């Protein structure tokens, strides 16, 4: 595929995580550590990834495959899970974007082939 048909494909998905409020607010920059007062988060997470950081590489074309993008998406998932306790508001809110991201990219990803 070309770079912006496979933008285009995508990009759905990213503007429904964006659209969700508040769940999406604390992943819409990447996480500060020091504005946060948290020293441990670098210490836990060593491969940071957050909304900010996907939407640039999309519009950059950087995603020349739909895993690439979509690993990328599970990365900030997976960090918000590991470094956060279960009961937090941010797991939860990360939670739900995570089945908002499935519900999105299923039907993307069984499009393309
Ligand atoms: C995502 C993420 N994963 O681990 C932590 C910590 C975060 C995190 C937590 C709070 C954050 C953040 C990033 N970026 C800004 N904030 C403050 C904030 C808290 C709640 C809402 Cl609704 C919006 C911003």
């Amino acid at each position: 595929f070309k770079p912006e048909e496979l933008r285009q494909a995508l990009m759905p998905t990213l503007e429904a995580l964006y659209r969700q409020d508040p769940e999406s607010l604390p992943f819409r920059q990447p996480v500060d550590p020091q504005l946060l007062g948290i020293p441990d988060y670098f210490d836990i997470v060593k491969n940071p990834m957050d909304l900010s950081t996907i939407k640039r590489k999309l519009d950059t074309g950087q995603y020349q495959e739909p895993w690439q993008y979509v690993d990328d998406v599970w990365l900030m998932f997976n960090n918000a899970w590991l470094y956060n306790r279960k009961t937090s508001r941010v797991y939860k809110f990360c939670s739900k974007l995570a089945e908002v991201f499935e519900q999105e990219i299923d039907p993307v990803m069984q499009s393309l082939g």
